[PDB]
């Protein structure tokens, strides 16, 4: 039987053009002043269906509601929210449906306030952000790749990362060389700042790093030139370091990560970044983690959107030439990757999660942007064991 689908704007809407000219808040669209702004609302349908669209809206305005090339002229004329019919659409294939809103005329300060998109008489199942955090839902589903290590003890992991131009999106974390106790990667933080970030969690479970007993704090051993060192909390706690570095889309950067137990019940974590634009290795930091006795475990990568406002945009990254160096000093090319997704994907509130193979013997991750092909949890991907073995001037690195 056809059914009603109520899509909340706060979890499913985005300002997609002229971002200062409207806003998505906990009640949906507000502060809607600029006729050039576009608001887009996304929800997924499993099968072809018609739908009778309405908005739950208030205002004194004329707006334009669009599904592809089909537009509707819609007046708002209310001081309180009411159901405002728009018109009918024909969804010809499964996938994400995008509904756009644009202001045309207003009698007062703004074009109105839009709380919900309502689709009546819809056949089949749908997926979107409901009964779920609007913050996490709009951030969208992070995705990860885990690389299989050889037998024995690995000390170093090496990975190459390239963010293609089409995958370069502000407020993304492109995490290249993760491990059992932390992360090492690069961020696109603002128009003027990008960071190479390296973080290690304390073994002490707390949200406040100042709660950690002295003997369980992450300890700084080495600090690279121009690197900022601090602590973090609110996601567990530990030590962090970053270098401001203007990395470029389309360039291939290298991440080299050493994890070595000291035999005295600690483990050290040392992160190096190859600044391809300068043709030189940079030290980020070396940190000691107490109460830890491990070699390298769980080499992995991830792709994350950390801004809810950016959830309507995709981001994408390529990972190539993965190598492990054993504690005995032997390099091995890694070939086997396992794809996973985060809890937002698991909740099925966002379906725009993907990863796999490129056509040039790399792996990729892609999420956000409301695409239609997903990849399931645990999918395995493989690359051929080809690629240039790292040639590292070990001694030079030790002197950074
Ligand atoms: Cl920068």
């Amino acid at each position: 039987q056809p059914q009603q689908v109520v899509v909340g704007v706060s979890g499913n809407g985005y300002v997609t053009r002229q971002q200062d000219g409207a806003r998505i808040t906990q009640r949906g669209v507000t502060h809607w002043t600029n006729p050039k702004s576009i608001v887009s609302i996304y929800f997924y349908l499993h099968q072809p269906t018609t739908a009778d669209l309405s908005l739950y809206a208030k205002g004194h305005s004329e707006i334009k509601v669009s599904y592809g090339k089909k537009g509707f002229k819609v007046n708002l004329q209310s001081n309180d929210f009411t159901k405002v019919p728009v018109g009918s659409i024909d969804i010809r294939q499964a996938g994400y449906v995008r509904i756009d809103l644009q202001g045309v005329s207003k009698s007062g300060e703004g074009f109105g306030e839009i709380k919900q998109l309502i689709a009546d008489n819809v056949t089949g199942k749908s997926n979107y952000v409901k009964d779920f955090s609007d913050y996490w839902g709009r951030r969208g589903p992070s995705v990860h790749l885990g690389y299989a290590l050889p037998e024995g003890d690995t000390e170093w992991f090496y990975n190459e990362i390239t963010v293609p131009k089409e995958g370069e999106t502000m407020h993304s974390y492109y995490m290249a060389a993760g491990f059992g106790e932390g992360y090492f990667g690069m961020q696109y933080n603002s128009p003027t700042e990008r960071r190479i970030l390296f973080s290690v969690w304390s073994p002490f479970d707390t949200q406040n790093p100042k709660e950690i007993p002295d003997d369980q704090k992450i300890k700084l051993l080495r600090q690279g030139k121009d690197v900022h060192i601090g602590e973090f909390g609110n996601e567990g706690s530990g030590g962090q370091s970053y270098l401001k570095y203007p990395w470029k889309a389309g360039n291939t950067y290298k991440f080299l990560m050493q994890i070595r137990p000291d035999g005295n019940g600690n483990t050290t974590y040392t992160a190096y970044f190859y600044a391809t634009d300068e043709k030189e290795w940079k030290l980020i930091a070396s940190f000691l983690r107490p109460k830890t006795n491990t070699w390298y475990k769980r080499p992995h990568s991830f792709l994350e959107n950390f801004s809810p406002e950016q959830g309507y945009l995709s981001r994408e990254v390529f990972f190539g030439n993965q190598w492990a160096r054993s504690k005995e000093g032997k390099w091995s090319r890694l070939t086997d990757a396992t794809f996973t997704h985060d809890a937002t994907a698991s909740a099925q509130v966002r379906l725009d999660y993907q990863g796999g193979n490129t056509k040039d013997n790399r792996f990729y991750l892609k999420m956000g942007g409301f695409f239609n092909e997903s990849v399931p949890m645990g999918t395995k991907f493989y690359c051929k064991p080809t690629g240039k073995e790292p040639e590292i001037d070990w001694e030079a690195l030790k002197q950074l």
